C-alpha cells in the first residue's frame, strides 16, 4: 500500500462536481474547487483547474492528473513548513503517510494547529498520541476516516486499510 491507494480509499472518486462533507464543491478524488457557495463559482474554478470547459465533468485521467499535483503539493508543504518538517523527518514510512494523510484533508495550518499531538508523535508516544487526536472536532465530524488515520500513527503499520 502507498499514500495514494490510502488517500483514493478515505476520499473516493467521483467524475461530476459534489459537495464534500462540509457542503464545499469538489471534484475527483477529493479536490476542493470553492468554499463559495455559488455552483457558478465552482465550474469556473474547474475550469481554470484543468484548462477547459468542463462542465462540472472530467475524465479519470484529469481527476488522476489532479490527485498527482495535490499529494506533491501536500508533500512539499509539509517540508516547507517549520511545524511540520520536523515531525515528518522523524517518523516511519508508513505513519508518515498518516501525517500526508491529514494535511490533504485539512491544510498545512489545520494540522499545524495540533500542537501537542505533534510533540507526542515526535516523542513516539504512540498510544498518547493517538489518544489526543481524538479530541478534536476533525475526529468528531468523520470519525470512521479519522480513526483508520489514526490506527496508522497508534501501529505504524496498514492494517486498518487492510480491510478496505
Amino acid at each position: 500500500m502507498n499514500i495514494f491507494e490510502m488517500l483514493r480509499i478515505d476520499e473516493g472518486l467521483r467524475l461530476k462536481i459534489y459537495k464534500d462533507t462540509e457542503g464545499y464543491y469538489t471534484i475527483g478524488i477529493g479536490h476542493l474547487l470553492t468554499k463559495s457557495p455559488s455552483l457558478n463559482a465552482a465550474k469556473s474554478e474547474l475550469d481554470k483547474a484543468i484548462g477547459r470547459n468542463c462542465g462540472g465533468v472530467i475524465t479519470k485521467d484529469e481527476a488522476e492528473k489532479l490527485f498527482n499535483q495535490d499529494v506533491d503539493a501536500a508533500v512539499r508543504g509539509i517540508l516547507r513548513n517549520a511545524k511540520l518538517k520536523p515531525v515528518y523527518d522523524s517518523l516511519d514510512a508508513v505513519r508518515r503517510c498518516a501525517l500526508i494523510n491529514m494535511v490533504f484533508q485539512m491544510g498545512e495550518t489545520g494540522v499545524a494547529g495540533f500542537t501537542n499531538s505533534l510533540r507526542m508523535l515526535q516523542q513516539k508516544r504512540w498510544d498518547e498520541a493517538a489518544v489526543n487526536l481524538a479530541k478534536s472536532r476533525w475526529y468528531n465530524q468523520t470519525p470512521n476516516r479519522a480513526k483508520r488515520v489514526i490506527t496508522t500513527f497508534r501501529t505504524g503499520t496498514w492494517d486498518a486499510y487492510k480491510n478496505l
